[PDB]
């Protein structure tokens, strides 16, 4: 009995609402999307939040489908490096100095974020299960400066430690092309440090001490990993509680596959990053799907796939259809097949280990 837990479902993405390049092509089909995923053994998924507004959208979307989704949906709350300007070329570069000069607005935004996390963490049965996406993305300095990324990654890490309930939440971390700086910031929280200055006045919102340290059981999930073998070793050595998320983007080249082979199997989590990270014929991963198609009775794609302008007419019918170019959580099974072949770990074995590990982290 196979079970998948997609830790990277971008369910708020406009493509899942029928919008492509800013144009609506079909009615939103996310309930049918969830039905497709359930049919392909996806039991649970974590819906990503990337800003205060997007986290609020995720809260509301998950609530809106609680009685319609055959998947159990959880979500994150956090502000991604894309979006840290909401706490605050010429404009982006100017912001850090302006925040330091007058931190009052940022102080209020950090309070708003803390308050949201606490509100959502309240109920015993809450769908809010992880703080993130937070981290660093040095491929996106056109969205935010390095200084703004580093400061607001760190302030969010502090918030995630501010009380006992949040301190236990696993972190859903973003890292792209920023390994050394990402490790440098996290290492201070792994070992512990004292924030005397408290520029953003967080200690006004569990201890007067100013001492920040991750709980020894807090899990640290590095989403959508595509780094080098050297980067991987830096992450694994940071903490035994570092986990590595693997999706189709993590499997594109032979180098990527070699790196994935080195991830300890019990520290590997599976995700689609849907609607992104489709496993394509031009990827080194495809050969394993080809093998499964040929020798193992595997259906690729999992359901008929049509162009975006052809989906709408299919939506009254009972049969389920995908959109060409739009990845989905029902493609978890493809990631699992590839990882199992790359690692020479029996497929059912891999699925079982990843399922149990993911459930322990997120619930
Ligand atoms: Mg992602």
């Amino acid at each position: 009995p196979l079970k998948y837990y997609d830790i990277g479902l971008n369910l708020t993405d406009p493509m899942f609402h029928g919008i492509y390049n800013g144009k609506q092509y079909h009615p939103a089909d996310y309930v049918k999307l969830l039905e497709r995923a359930a049919q392909r053994h996806v039991k649970n998924a974590l819906v990503t939040g990337s800003s205060i507004a997007e986290s609020q959208s995720a809260i509301e979307l998950v609530s809106s489908v609680k009685d319609l989704s055959p998947l159990k949906l959880y979500h994150t709350i956090g502000v991604h490096p894309c979006c840290v300007n909401e706490f605050a070329e010429a404009y982006n570069e100017s912001l850090y100095a302006k925040v330091i000069s007058n931190p009052s607005f940022a102080q209020g935004k950090l309070k708003e974020l803390y308050d949201l996390m606490n509100q959502q963490a309240k109920p015993h049965d809450t769908s809010f299960r992880s703080i993130g996406e937070i981290g660093l993305d040095y491929d996106r300095f056109h969205y935010s400066s390095k200084e703004m990324q580093k400061v607001f990654f760190e302030e969010q890490l502090k918030i995630s430690c501010l009380n006992d309930k949040l301190s236990s939440y696993p972190l859903f971390l973003h890292m792209r092309s920023a390994c050394d700086d990402f490790v440098q910031i996290l290492e201070r929280f792994v070992v512990g440090f004292t924030d005397e200055k408290d520029t953003f006045q967080l200690q006004k919102l569990s201890s007067s001490s100013g001492f920040y340290k991750f709980h020894p059981d807090r899990k640290l999930v590095v989403h959508s990993f595509t780094g080098s073998a050297i980067d991987l070793q830096k992450l694994l050595n940071l903490s035994p509680n570092i986990f590595i998320g693997v999706n189709g983007c993590s499997l594109r080249t032979e180098e990527n596959l070699a790196v994935v082979k080195q991830i300890p199997t019990e520290r590997l989590l599976l995700e689609t990053d849907a609607p992104w990270c489709e496993i394509k014929r031009t990827h080194a991963s495809f050969q394993y799907l080809a093998k499964y198609q040929e020798v193992r009775d595997f259906e690729y794609p999992a359901f008929k796939s049509v162009k975006k302008n052809k989906l709408a007419d299919k939506l009254n019918a009972e049969e389920l259809y995908m959109v060409k170019g739009r990845n989905e959580p029902c493609n978890m099974e493809q990631v699992a097949i590839v990882v199992s072949e790359v690692k020479d770990v029996d497929l059912a074995t891999l699925i079982d280990t990843t399922w149990k590990t993911t459930c322990k982290i997120f619930g």
